[PDB]
Parts: structure tokens; sequence; C-alpha cells
């Protein structure tokens, strides 16, 4: 809630002012940025003059600043001078200085929003400057892509300046330890992709020891291709399965012991109130039957919860009643029209007591242990960015889900490429042939050219064409990327023919004559350099390298840029415009002349999904030949509106993902909450002991209702208690709650005691966290494995008078206090009695 | 506008109000014809007492009351009698009489309804006595079935009841010549097919002579089966369709004869008005070229037209600018734009003349010749009415399409038929092992089955099972209707195993023990003996031999009752409720036990074209079985809503299919009509004269047009109208609409006394017909083939801006005005000098 009259970034009000305007275009947000560059840029001088160690020295000296508490300092105060010193460092590493267009983009990407800047205005290096800035900080900062191959080049491209400056970069991957997480995420930046990252998120909140965390926190994450990985990936969940490694043993062992126990002799029913209570007789019963002193001595067996299942499972449920047995399942029926409720369970270890109970062999299967959508994932972060080459479309899903606004960058140099029209075609087949004719010509001319589809088979057609007509090609799968980026970077060479089977090549600029720091850094990996393991070698390598590369290529540039600029010819379709726009984009960087289009047909993929086989049944009866391209406001029409109701449901799906992960989301933060005090060694005593409480007070409480008398049950509160607790007084000493509290509270310090007989000083603090999280392991996954089967089944409720979230919500939030009740309850029991 | 106090049938505004209550489901209708049905029930003894012969004269009697025009009667008045008579007759002839229920039937059709009488409930006999009544007025009554097995069994055997009072019985069929069908046209009652009674009306709308015609008009229609034939058939259209009948080899030599004539030597071209004027020099060469005298010598030879056509083709239209050449075909493209206008073709032949002069091959085609839809069809009769099982879920759209209305007929015993609810499987595996189990039980214990598919290939697979499970069993497949008869009208019979794809068998009942009737004249026939080559005979075995039959069956019947009646197994669902319910009709007629039942898969036809198979996968996700039966208001409502899409589709078709019809149907009774006049021979001479008159007319417009002063084309006016007649004075003879019309009009008159002179009397009178049904067919024809294009390609040009019936309507009457104009232009310059 700040000012802002000259002040040269803007603070938190203004520039929430500046955002929206944004999404009413009015641009006021990029007149602002571009004062910010402009400003940096007179600041060049500054660091022009400035000793390679004393560019080095200014990152210390900005940190100094951060900490100064007698003259404040915050990170928007220091981003003219921070960014100014970056700009140089890289234009002295690199030799390419950031552009002032690439100066806005980074004040933008500090500021929380999405830079949109097109295809190959240099959105790798743009990403250094807040990258810099906010790592001064000291908490760390994620930079995320999409794939390995990129965030390892990105996360050794950049790094170089990045350490230059004298911070640590790191990246995560797939095939990368825990320990060496551990050391990458606490680099000043770390790379990765969002499924290394939430994976580390996901497992951290699974590990049983606080130095197995491999991640530090969610401080401000930068995601590069933000629309590929914020919302076309987000339509799927990171999900970690795993056996549920369940309670078989026990189930099956107290479905045998139910029946040779006798109603009121060894259990009372309460056939009104819905519950068996275990008596005296009983629990000695079992108590003996296992060879067992008490009923919570052996650490994670509940067999208290498991005993009175199986009693309600034998009383209170009546096969062909209730439940029927039908192959191998349990299947709920109604009241007496008997009709099978699928998909229905029993709850809190009910359902597998009564499969016990009919002998029915229960399932050994796999189970969600850990979940996030990508969307609550990065939720996590203080602060969020992104940058692309196509946001504006998704601005309003940007905005609503991640609080993140658009910004368009002006381009570097006038965009100048001639995006034609579609040519549509009746037939596959003649759109082929007059794809191949055009790639013929070009090829001629010397023109390169990008053609992009839509599946590796329909590539391979094409590729098959081409070799026919003899014009030499490469296909790029999407497959390799390390491969096919080497391909990629000489495309735009003349006599380029490269076909790039779904976006292929992602992340590689093709820049005429040749991409010329992939090509650099390409013959400096092959001589055995590298910018991590051999950093001097590199470098001086890099800037003898760089001058010779630019040349032979560059004139290649003259050549392609008379020739066209990029050719790129679009075979069908994507699942979206923007993606259809992303192809499109290859073409006519930094100002270079290009064309693009595409070339479609009333058999496509996309078209087949829909009307296109009516459409070519018309047109046949109206006699048109099947090589005449179709403009007819009807087909363009149809087209559009095939790709439109793609986009539709796949926004529908995200939404739809999104809306059941929150009922998850929320449970998971009190349980994930939970662990972490443990798993940090937090003084639990007060905790304990209130669980107790809470305990008791039910206990009591369910006992004590109405009638107010003697005329009451205190055997079956003071047996039901002695399980849990050695109670030391009579229902007799006091003929309450308070009395049996003092009793519990004292019983507590006496088992406290006999743990510093056993294991000494503080040992009842280690009990009492080894329980809890042993308990909460348990029940939550015994949750998850229940919240799996009513995430599916509520689909199967739907109808025109119940919506059918809210019930997921109503039933699975019971479905969490009572799991929270029962971790309380056996919290108590294990706390009092388990084995040392 | 007639009253109803003290009067039996309900007429004019009563019946009105009879019909509304209908549609309000209060039934006074019913009560009101039930009214009627005891009365005739009084009439009995009257005619119980009356001989063979006596009540074969009543008909006589009613045919002589309903012409006096003293004591005057109608059929109202007659029909309580007549009804009577024909009931009495049914009883005598067939041995089988009307009940009460069947009598209100024959009232609801007579008032021209539809009558909805259940499966058994004897269509076929409540028929006679509205054929019999409407008859006597002796102008025709149709009825019409849904096969040629059905309308000959009908006429054979319905028409031996009509045969005894007096009647002649025909029917249509397939095979017939046109004078085998003129012969059944004739006779005073007529079965046959929409498929029969549609196509010659088309014919005789086609014919080139009244001796042809075999039809006699549309007086009373009774649609056997209404719902199959006004609603189900009706989606699709009657064509005869046929060889375009080409002017293929004038257009070619058109484009010879264009090229050498010179512009302003053989003809002048307005560039202004996109016209051209063929000079002296150029008329007299086109001549000499043909070895002809006139180019309106040659009947059928419009040689003014293709000549100018073919020199507007060479001046006014070019290549590369109007329209384009691709694969043999003409493509027009618009002015600089150049894209092709697909779907767009030149008007009044001038495609052709372009075809020509670009040598392009001028396909051989073929096109529409005739039309109507079976709506506009039967919409042609003066009074309609109907029967069927299921009419009521039609109701609206009888009442809307034909003024229909729907009346329930009372059952004549109570139904208690069982129809249970589906069973619904996951995959068609588990329903088709589900069902072949139940048919095994049900042989076992007897109880006869009928098991409905819905493809031949499933019938087969479900064969191939019975056969394995050792079944004996037959498969109808709707193909050979004679033999599939045969084998069900025993189908209800102990033991009996019958699979029927679609709706095999339709149209004989399934009468327990046997269809008896069925059965005894299959027994007669097999003998030689036939109800119209042997009738006598046939009857005397009749009376004979039913009782014996009736006897055999019957006893069987009370061993199928025993076992439950007729099993209705449903296999899957049909287009629509309507038809499913068809199926299980056919069990439990007349108070007879019965249960139907229909087993249903997620992986059925229907379903599988909607979300059957994520349900399945869902399903099996929640582990449910396959053989359980899904039990879901989600998937039962999923079945329902699959079905009625079909069903909404269908509807959508068929107002479709009619919606643009009705334009067509407007412009066919215009044409059909003139057709007409010419066949029977009118005087024409006024017609004729008013022709000429409008052409000079027209022209004397166009030409004189606006100027008015020394300013006009008299030169070139005389020359256009000099090819149509032979004007008789000099422009020069007034230096004028009224002497040009006066010359027209003695040149004519001498045109009359020429033609005297060559043929005699009337020789004029018999030229104006033959010249008009010449000029009408041939440019109706083109018209047709023109009109197919127009609508092919109508919606190709639309929007959410635009109503593509609006547009076709617009264009269609346009070319339809323009061939009218074109017709009288033509005729005349045929009628003044045609070769005789
Ligand atoms: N300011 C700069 N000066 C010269 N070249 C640059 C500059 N910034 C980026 N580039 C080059 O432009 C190309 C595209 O860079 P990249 O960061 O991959 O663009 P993007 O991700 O925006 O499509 C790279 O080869 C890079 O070396
Ligand atoms: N009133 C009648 N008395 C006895 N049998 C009858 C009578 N009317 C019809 N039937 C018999 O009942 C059976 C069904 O006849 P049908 O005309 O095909 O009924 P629908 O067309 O109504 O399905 C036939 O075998 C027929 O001979
Ligand atoms: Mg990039
Ligand atoms: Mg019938």
């Amino acid at each position: 809630d700040s000012p802002d009259l000259g002040t040269l970034v803007p603070r938190g009000s203004m520039a929430d002012i500046l955002s929206k305007l944004l999404r009413l275009g009015e641009g006021r947000m990029v007149k602002r940025l571009k004062k910010v560059a402009d400003y940096v840029g007179t600041l060049s001088d500054d660091v022009e003059k400035l000793t390679d160690a004393e560019l080095r020295a200014k990152t210390d000296e900005f940190k100094r600043r951060l900490a100064d508490q007698k003259n404040p300092e915050t990170l928007d105060d220091l981003l003219p001078e921070a960014f100014a010193v970056a700009r140089e460092a890289a234009w002295r590493v690199l030799d390419q200085r950031p552009f002032d267009v690439q100066v806005m983009g980074a004040a933008a990407l500090h500021l929380g929003n999405v830079a949109e800047m097109k295809t190959g205005e240099g959105k790798t290096l743009t990403c250094v400057l807040p990258a810099y800035l906010n790592a001064l900080a000291g908490n760390g900062v994620h930079i995320v892509t999409v794939n390995d191959y990129l965030a390892k080049r990105d996360s050794e491209w950049m790094g170089r300046v990045h350490r230059f400056l004298g911070l640590q970069v790191g990246v995560i991957l797939a095939t990368m330890t825990p320990d060496e997480r551990r050391v990458a995420y606490n680099a000043d930046i770390t790379y990765g992709t969002n499924n290394e990252f939430g994976f580390d998120y996901l497992r951290d909140n699974m590990a049983h020891s606080l130095d197995d965390l491999v991640q530090r926190g969610h401080h401000y994450a930068i995601v590069d291709e933000v629309d590929s990985i914020l919302i076309d990936e987000a339509r799927t969940p990171l999900i970690i399965s795993g056996p549920a490694d369940g309670a078989s043993n026990w189930y099956t062992e107290f479905a045998r012991l139910a029946p040779l126990m006798e109603k009121d002799v060894h259990y009372e029913v309460d056939l009104r109130k819905r519950t068996v209570g275990v008596h005296e007789k009983g629990v000695e019963f079992v108590e003996d039957q296992l060879g067992i002193d008490n009923l919570y001595e052996a650490a994670n067996s509940p067999l208290v919860s498991y005993l009175n299942n199986a009693l309600k499972a034998k009383e209170l449920f009546s096969r062909d009643k209730d439940y029927i047995v039908r192959d191998g399942e349990v299947l709920i029926v109604d009241e007496f029209t008997g009709r099978v409720l699928i998909g229905r369970r029993y709850n809190e270890g009910m359902h597998q007591a009564i499969e016990a109970k009919e002998h029915v062999e229960i399932k050994a299967e796999n189970q969600t242990l850990a979940t996030i959508t990508l969307q609550n994932y990065f939720r996590l972060y203080d602060k969020l960015a992104g940058m692309t080459g196509t946001a504006q479309t998704e601005a309003a899903e940007l905005h609503e889900i991640y609080k993140l606004g658009v910004v368009s960058i002006p381009t570097n140099m006038p965009m100048i490429r001639e995006d034609q029209s579609d040519l549509i075609y009746k037939t596959e087949e003649a759109k082929y042939i007059a794809v191949v004719d055009d790639v013929a010509e070009r090829y001629a001319k010397g023109q390169p050219v990008l053609i992009g589809t839509t599946s590796v088979e329909r590539s391979e057609y094409l590729s098959r064409q081409f070799t026919k007509r003899r014009i030499p090609h490469n296909v790029l799968n999407a497959k390799y990327h390390e491969q096919e980026a080497t391909i990629i970077a000489v495309a735009g060479r003349r006599g380029g023919v490269t076909v790039a089977t779904n976006m292929a090549g992602r992340g590689t600029d093709i820049v005429l004559g040749g991409n010329v720091d992939f090509l650099t850094d390409q013959r400096l990996r092959e001589r055995g350099l590298d910018p991590v393991e051999t950093p001097e070698e590199y470098e001086a390598a890099w800037h003898s390298e760089l001058p010779i590369v630019k040349e032979e290529a560059s004139k290649e540039a003259k050549e392609v840029i008379e020739a066209g600029g990029l050719y790129v010819l679009g075979t069908e379709r994507h699942e979206s415009r923007r993606i259809d726009n992303q192809l499109r984009g290859r073409s006519g960087r930094q100002g270079d002349p290009g064309e693009s289009r595409f070339y479609l047909s009333l058999g496509d993929e996309l078209m087949r999904r829909f009307n296109g086989a009516a459409l070519e049944t018309l047109l046949t009866r109206l006699n048109l030949p099947d090589d005449v391209p179709i403009e007819a406001k009807m087909v363009t029409r149809a087209i559009k509106s095939a790709q439109t109701q793609v986009e539709q449901q796949n926004f529908e799906v995200r939404k739809n993902v999104l809306k059941y992960d929150e009922v998850m989301n929320q449970q998971r933060k009190v349980i994930y909450a939970e662990r972490r005090r443990i798993l940090e060694g937090e003084n639990l005593k007060d905790q304990a002991l209130d669980m107790v409480r809470d305990v008791i007070t039910a206990y009591v409480d369910g006992a004590t209702g109405e009638g107010y008398a003697e005329d009451w049950d205190l055997d079956a509160l003071w047996t039901a208690l002695k399980t849990l607790y050695p109670v030391g007084i009579t229902a007799d000493s006091l003929t309450l709650l308070e009395a049996l509290l003092k009793d519990a509270e004292r019983a507590y310090a006496a088992r406290e005691a006999e743990l510093e007989e056993i294991a000494g000083e503080g040992a009842m603090r280690q009990l009492e966290r080894n329980v809890l999280l042993n308990v909460i392991d348990r029940k939550w996954r015994e949750h998850l494995y229940e919240m799996d089967y009513l995430k599916e089944g509520i689909g199967l409720r739907a109808m025109a008078q119940r919506d059918p979230l809210v019930e997921y919500q109503r039933e699975g939030y019971d479905m969490f206090m009572a799991m929270l009740d029962g971790m309380k309850e056996e919290s108590v029991g294990f706390l009092f009695n388990v084995t040392v």
C-alpha cells in the first residue's frame, strides 16, 4: 500500500493500477517499463568503466546494501543498478548485451508478470536480470523450462553470467539423486522442469527425516514457456502412486476372532446408537489370543480400531440387507429396493472389515500417495513470473488462477513476416501433393523451409514423399531433444528442409544462417570444454570462436534473406490457435523477412473428429476438383469451430482438475504442516496433552448426556478408557471429567518418567514425535486410498438437481474430520502403551 | 359448420371440439365413438335375418340412396347401416365378426383420424367398414401398407369380404405394368405401398398422353401402419431420376459455329447490357450451315437460344476472369479476388455453352425428373386416415403436417403383459451371454420367445450361440416377407424360438397357439386354392377347415398360456422408444399373459455413438463386475438421452426434407396443371395468343424503355421480333405497342390457316398442344437439373446472419419465373415456325 511520485519502479499500489489497465488494453505499463529500461541505460557508463573483479564485487555490495538496517534498501531500490551490472556482465561474458526491450521484459518479470516476448527476442537472457536481482536476497530462484535438455542448457549458458557475478547456479534433472538435488536447490538460482520441482515438493512432504528434504521454500519462480506449462500441461496432476501396503493381515485376523467372541459376554451392541462396546472379558480374550498385554503395544497396529470394526461388521451390517457380495467385491445396496449403489464403500476401515468378514480375498492394490496439480504447486511461490511468445489469449485464465498479468513487450525490430491465409483441400491426398510441390519449389530456390505436422506417422509419410522427389531433409519427432536442437539450429540455412512433428525443436531459435550461440557452444563441447567443469578455458575459447562462427554464418544470412527468409509451412491445425501461431512465429525474428502458411484438409485429424467427411461429400456432389483450394465462409467457420471446441474442451478439463484438487489441497496443507512440526523436532508435549484431554473429554461426553444420574454407564466408560491409558481411580472413588483428567494427566507424568527410566533425558518428547508421525502417515495414506474411490464414483451421481462437486466436498471433508479424530485417539493410545 | 343435437355421427363444428379435447386427453371422443358402435350393435338383428343375396343387394340400395336427389342422404347417414352390413358380411365370410372396439376404430377412420389400436386388435379387419362405406361413393379408396407382401395379402384377404358385397378390390405391386395398374386403380378399393401410389403419381405427371394415366384422383387414403409410413419413411422423398436427355450435340455445334461468326458483321454486342443480337447475315449463315430454313423449324431444338448463348459465351464471358476451367469443370471466380465461387453455375444453358466454348467434354449425367415427399403426396387426398399400435407419441407431428388427430381405441380385453425394466451391462459380451441364458431357460420351460435385434450381423452371432447351446430357432432378416410371415405366424407355439432383425415379420400377428387365419389360408393355398382364382371352393374350404385349424391351435394356446404367454426379448434399443414399444406390443395381445424385456449394453451401437465407451471404462475402474446389471440414475439417463437424440435428429431431417420440398411442390402444381390441360385436349387458342401478346409487350417494353425521342433501337427490336414471327409491317409503316399486337394477330390468323391446308379443321389447336407440351417438358427438366445443383449448394452460402431456406426460395422462385418467361418466348417461336 505505497506511493509513487518520482519512484522509478512501481510499488504495489501503483503496480496494481498498472496491471488493471493491462487487461483493459491501455498499455500504460509498457510506457513505464520503457522508462525503467531507459534509466538503466543511463547507468551503462558507470558499469562499463569497471574492472571484471570490480563488476563481480557489485554482488557483495548489493547484499551488503540489502542487509543494511541503518540505511534500508529493497530489491526495487536496487533494480536499476543490479540490472545494469547483469547487463554489462552478459555483454562481457556472452558477447551479447541485452537489448532495451530485453530490459523492459526483465522489469516486467521482477514485478511478477508474464512478459510476452515473441520467438527470437531473447527470453533466455532476458531472464538473467530479474533472476540475478532476486537471487541477491539469498532465498533462491526457480527458473522452469519445458524439458531436461533445456533446463540443463539454460543453467549452463546463463549460468556463465551468474557465476561471473559470483552466484551459484544449479539444475535439477530426472536422473539426479536426493543429495544431488539438495545441492542444486542450495544454489542461488535453480533451473528445472515442473515435473522435477513438483515431484520434489511431493517427496519432501513424504520424508521421514528433516535431513532428507531437498527444497528450501517457494520464493520466486520464473516460468519460461508459461503457456505450455501453466496452461497446457496443467490439465494433468502430478501423482506419486504405490502399494497400499495395507493392514490386510489384521483385517483377516479380526474377521477370524469376531465369531469366537460372544454377544453380551465379550461385548455390547448399542442396537440404537449404531455402536459396539468391548467388555473387560473381551479385551482379555483378544489380549490372550494375540499373546499381548495391551491392545496398543504393537507400533503401527491399531488393534482397538480393527477389533471394533470386526464386531461392528458382525452385528450392525447384514449381508443381503445392507450390502451384497458379487465377484470378490462388497457392494452396497439401498433400503428395501436393494439396488446396487455402485461406487459407494464403507468408511474408516469398515469396508475392509466387511470384506474380511465375508471371507473375500482382500485386494493388493496401488494408490495415490501424494498429489498436487501444477496450478496449486505454482501457487506456492511468494512471487510468480513467466515468459512466452504467446500469452495474451490465456490472459483471463492466467489472471484468475495465478494472479499473473500479461504484458506485450514491443519487439526489437519491426516484425515484417507475411502470414498467409490457409489453403484448404477436400482430401489429405490433395493437400500433401500441394505441400510437397511448394516444398520442392522452395528448395530449388534455396529458401529454407520448416514443415510442421501433428503425428510422427504423417511426418514419416512426408519424409517418404520428399525422398521420392529427391529433396534432402530431416525429420524431428520430439523424441531426442539435444539431437533435434542440433538440426534445428541449422534449419535456417539455404537448402534447409526440416519436418518438425508436434512442436519439435522447441526452444532452439532458427536464426538465419545458423544459431550462432548454439553452434559456438556446440564446437566448444566437441573439443572437451564445459561451462562448469572447465570454465576458464571455455570462456577464453568462446571469445575467439564466436567471431568466427558469426562470419561463416551471417554472410549465409545475407543469402537466406534474399531468398525470402524462413518459410514456415504448417500441415494441420493444433489443438489451439495459439500453438498454430507459435509455429508461424519461428519465422521473421529480429525483423527478418519471412512467410508462413498452413495447408489444411477436410480429412485432417481435427476435421475427422467433427464434420469434415460431410463437407467432402458435399463438395464432391458440387463437382469441385480435389486440387482446388476452398474459399467459402462456411468451411472457414467449420475449421475455426473444430479447433475452438478442442480449446474449450481442454479449458474445461483444466477447470475440473483444479476444482477437485482444491478440496484435497486444503487437506494436505494441514497434514503437511503437522508432518513439518514433527520433522523439525518441535516440543509436542502440549499438543500431546491436549489430545489426551480431547479424547477423554469426548468419551466422558459420549457416555454422559441426559438422565444425569447414577442411571448412566460407568462400566462402559471405565473399560474403554482402561485400554487407552492406565486409569488410576475408581468409579467407586467418586460416587467427573475434571477428576478423570487429573488422573490421566498424572498417568502421563508417570509414563513420561518411565521413558526417562528406559531411554533418559527428554525421551518422552521423542516418543510423541515418533508416535504422531507414524499415526498421521498411516491414517493419511488410508484416507488417500478412500479419496481415490470417491473422486471416481462421484461423477456417477451428477443430475440437474445436484452438483457433484458439492457432494464430493461434504463427504470428503467429513471423511477428513473423522480421520483427524481417529488420529487423535490412536495417538493417545500408543502414547500410553506402545512398546519401546 | 353443422349442428349435433340428436346426431349420431359428429360432424363439422362438433368433430373439431372433439379433436381438440383429444390433444388434451379427455376422451369425450372415445365416449362418442362408443355411442356409435353401440348404435351399430342395435342394427345387428336387422342384417342377421337377411340372406346372402339380400345382403349383397344392400350395396346397390346404399348407392341409390346416396344419389337420390329428393330424399338426400350422406355417408354419415349411411354409416350405421353400412357398418352393420359390412360387419355381418365379415362374420359370414371370414368367420370373424368385428368387435365393438373394431367398430369404434372403424368410425374413427371414417372421420379422418388415426385410430391407435394395439397389436393384435385386428386392424386389417377394422379397415373394412370405413373402406366399404367410402367406396360406395364410387371414387376409389386407397389402403396403404408397408410392403408388397402385405398389400397383396390384405387385398386378397379383406377383398373376400368386399367381393361378397359386390365391390372390386385391386392391388398395385412393384411388378405390375401400367395396364395392370390402371385396372387396379379402377377397382372400388385399391391396396398398395407408398412407393407404388407415389411413383404412379409421378409417372402420371410425366405422361405424354391421357390414355396413359393409371390413377384416378386422391379421394380417401387409409394408411395402415401410419407411424411407419407418415413419420418414419417420410424422411426420404420419392425420386424418379434419369439421364438429362442431352442437348449436348447442339452445344458443341454452336461452339464450333460461334468462332466462324464475325463481330459487327454476323452480330452485335451490347457491352453495357450483357446482350447480343444476331444480324440478318448471321441468321442466314447459321441456316445454311445447318441445312435448315428457320431456327424455329425443328421441333424440340431451341436454336435461337443455343446460338445466342454461344455468342454470349464468346464475347461476354472471359476465361481466367469470370470463370476458370479445372478438371473439365467450369468454375466461376469473382472479379479480381480470382477465387472459386464454389457451388455456382451459369443460368439457362449458358454453362453448357461455356463448357462447349472451352472444348470441355460435356459429361453424360443424371438428374431428378420427378419428385414428391410422402408428406406432400398424402396431403393430396380429400380425406386421410390411418391405423397403428403406436401413434400418440407422434400426435403433434401428425396434426400439424397432415391435420390427422389421434384416438386411442380402448383395447378389446384388459392388457396384462408385464413390461420389465431394462437390464444394462458394461459390455455386449456380458449382455449376450446374459440373453442366451434367459432364452435357454425359457426354451426348456417351453415358453416361446421373440428376440429382437437390430442388424443382420447381430442376429447371426446370436443364432451361432443358440446353435452351440443346442436351441433350434429361426432367423428372420426382413428380407423375404412371405417366408418370414409363414414362420412368424407359428412363433407363439411351445418351444418357439424366433430371432427377428429390425422389425422382421412386421404385420403378422403372433397368436398364441398359431395365427389361425394365417394358417387356414396357408393350408388352403398349398393345395392350389386361391381366393380369386377359385373363389367358391376357397370359401367352402375356409368355413370347413378354420374350425379344424382353430381347434389344434388353441389347445396349444392353452399350454403356451400356462408357460407365461409370449416372451419378448429386445437385444438393443431402436432409433425411437416407439419402435421398442412396437416390439414389446407383440406379446400380450387380446388379454393374454406375457412378458417383455430388453437387454442393453454400454457397448451397443446406439451407445458407442455417444458415451458408452467412457461409462464402461469408468465402471471398470469402480471394479463393478461385468455380469452386474447397472442400476444408476446416471446410466439410465444416458441411454434415454442417446435414443432421444437420434429421435430428435430424425425429426429434424424430416422437417428439413419437407421445408425444402414446399418450394418445389408449389412449382410442380403449376407445371403439372399445365401439362394436364394439354393432355385433356383443352382449346388453347386464347392462351397461345396471350403468350404471343405477352412476348411482344415484353420486347416493346425492353426496347422502348426510356429516352423516348429519336434514340430508340427499332431495327434491333424488329430483328428480335422477326425471329419469333413473320412481321408484316416495316418499322417505317409509322413515321407502337398497339400496331405490333395487331399485325401479330393477323400473322397468327394466317398461320392458323396455313395449318388448315396441311391438316384441316383444328390443325392449329393440336399444333398448340404439341408445341407447348414439348416446350414445357424440356424447360422443366432443365430447371429441375438446375434446382438440384441449387439445393446441394445453398447450405454452403449461409451464416448465423442469413437463413439458407429463404435464399433457396428467393433464388428458386426467380429461376422458376425466368423459366416460365422462357417457355412463352420459345412457344410462340415454335407456333409460328415449326415444321409440320
Ligand atoms: N541481446 C542480444 N544480442 C545478440 N543476440 C541475442 C541477444 N539476446 C539473445 N540473443 C540470441 O538470440 C537467439 C534466441 O535466443 P533465445 O533466448 O532462445 O530466444 P527465445 O527463447 O526468445 O525464442 C539466441 O541465439 C541468442 O543467442
Ligand atoms: N373380430 C375378430 N374376431 C376374431 N378374430 C379376429 C377378429 N379381428 C381380427 N382377428 C384375428 O386377429 C389376428 C390379428 O389380426 P391383424 O389384422 O393382423 O391385427 P393387427 O394388424 O391389429 O396387428 C388375425 O389372425 C385376425 O384374423
Ligand atoms: Mg526460449
Ligand atoms: Mg397389421
